[PDB]
């Protein structure tokens, strides 16, 4: 039938990857400003459609797998997972891959999690000083590696959590490169620092592994677990698969929430009316309970809320992707199959059909309002459909644990002016500026 609108201005060989690049977001704000919710454009020789609002995101989300698949869209990630890891492997190891986590997810390890991450709270706040400057990202990103390895991981694989782990997942997360999409492999400084991230991060798990088997007293884990997986075809689980899986883990429990319970705590200190509104129901179940619990949590409708609308304002995943392996229609335009597709949660959400007075910072999620669950493809930090994240309930579950135990016992305030703190929209992974101050003080 009729095909999308191509955007104009491509430069030669390189299409708008250099317009893209600067800044991803303002890109696909601009695009969706100028031909609506289906526009292509062009990264290098790839041509990619930008799917935006209810009806085009739908059609994203609920595509079946054999129409829309994300492996070739996610070459990225083949140089930070290793080869034959979640998108480099076969759908039936991608699926095994993935339910070796899942036992993690479940209710009961859940009810153990509240106690770990107090714990790692605790831990980093011991060793500081009553009042002080500290930088708001640089600790909340140490801190969700602490936390998420120790919940998902075990208290085994936390233990050995070091300064090369910490510049080790760095150098793995500036991997992800707007240009890395399509060529995930170039002789560049930032691919090889990448590449020997991993090699150095598989030669340390190897040898923590060889260390396990030696002392063999080590057991009861899901890191065990996978030191001692099979498939269901019976073939063991390699050092290279593991770490892979161990770095996909990171990237899931760390990468993806290290900004967003940083923005919690810096929008709540913007607004303090929400900081009242938020300080007291943590303060009412520090009171009613004793320590904080997991059901405690699960009662917290005004924090839950505030997460909801930092997720939809600084969604941290801002470009879902898939390779299109069959033509399909959206609004009566023929994506054709070689073409790729996109969904931008940060321009979705800023969409005012969609959410009234979009850039207004405004918690009414549980609502009445329900401006979330209203189009399940309109608000879409999470994603939907077949490929949804599968560990939303633990994400919440995190940064909620986080945030009301910092706020139980120390005073926060912004060490700048309060409009000064922005995202940095040149990541792929958005999250706060550079540099993100905060002051501290005990109650
Ligand atoms: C606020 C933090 C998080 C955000 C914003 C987030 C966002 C997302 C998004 C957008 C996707 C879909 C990507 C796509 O459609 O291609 C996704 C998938 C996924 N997420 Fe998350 N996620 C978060 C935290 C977590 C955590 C903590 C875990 C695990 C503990 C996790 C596990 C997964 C998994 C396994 C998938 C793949 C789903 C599948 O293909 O079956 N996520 N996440
Ligand atoms: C322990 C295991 C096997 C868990 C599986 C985790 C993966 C499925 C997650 C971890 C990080 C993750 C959320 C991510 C993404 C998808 C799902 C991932 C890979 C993608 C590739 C989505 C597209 C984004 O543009 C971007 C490249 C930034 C992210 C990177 C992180």
């Amino acid at each position: 039938s009729n095909t999308p609108p191509v955007k104009p201005g491509g430069l030669p060989l390189l299409g708008h990857i250099l317009e893209f690049g600067k800044n991803p977001h303002a890109f696909l704000m601009a695009l969706r400003h100028e031909f609506g919710d289906v526009a292509e454009f062009r990264m290098f020789h790839q041509r990619m459609v930008l799917l935006t609002g209810s009806q085009a995101s739908e059609a994203f989300y609920r595509a079946p797998d054999e129409v829309l698949d994300q492996g070739p869209a996610y070459r990225i990630m083949t140089p930070i997972f290793g080869r034959g890891v979640v998108f480099d492997a076969r759908i039936e190891r991608k699926n095994q891959q993935l339910q070796m986590l899942m036992p993690a997810l479940r209710d009961k390890p859940m009810r153990t999690y509240s106690e770990i991450i107090v714990a790692e709270v605790e831990a980093m706040l011991r060793d500081w000083k009553d009042a002080g400057t500290i930088d708001l990202l640089e600790l909340t990103k140490e801190l969700t590696i602490y936390t998420s390895s120790h919940c998902l991981l075990g208290a085994e694989f936390r233990h050995e959590l070091n300064t090369e782990f910490a510049g080790i997942y760095r150098d793995l997360e500036m991997g992800i490169q707007p240009i890395a999409y399509v060529f995930p492999n170039l002789p560049l400084p930032v691919f090889k620092r990448r590449d020997q991230a991993r090699v150095r991060l598989q030669e340390l798990v190897t040898q923590i592994m060889e260390r396990r088997a030696r002392s063999q007293e080590r057991s009861t884990n899901v890191f065990q677990m996978l030191i001692d997986a099979s498939y269901d075809d019976g073939s063991k689980l390699t050092p290279h698969e593991i770490t892979g899986m161990l770095i996909a883990t990171i990237f899931a429990g760390h990468h993806t929430s290290s900004g967003t319970t940083a923005w919690v705590l810096i929008e709540l200190l913007r607004r303090p009316e929400y900081l009242r509104r938020v300080r007291a129901e943590i303060d009412a179940l520090f009171e009613t309970h004793g320590r904080v619990t997991f059901e405690s949590l699960r009662q917290m409708p005004q924090l839950e809320n505030v997460i909801k609308e930092v997720l939809r304002l600084h969604p941290p995943l801002i470009l879902l992707m898939r390779k299109v392996m069959k033509d399909f229609e959206v609004q009566g335009m023929r994506i054709e199959a070689g073409k790729f597709v996109c969904a931008a949660p940060s321009v979705t959400h800023r969409i005012p059909e969609l959410f009234p007075n979009p850039e207004l910072f405004d918690p009414d999620r549980y609502t009445p309002e329900r401006a979330e669950d209203k189009d399940l493809y309109g608000w879409q930090a999470f994603g939907g459909g077949r490929h949804k994240c599968s560990g939303n309930a633990f994400a919440m579950f995190q940064i909620k644990a986080i945030v009301c135990v910092l706020l139980r016992n120390y005073e926060f305030e912004l060490a700048a002016a309060p409009e000064s703190y922005r995202d940095d929209y040149r990541k792929m992974v958005v999250e706060p500026a550079s540099p993100c101050l905060i002051r501290y003080r005990r109650r």
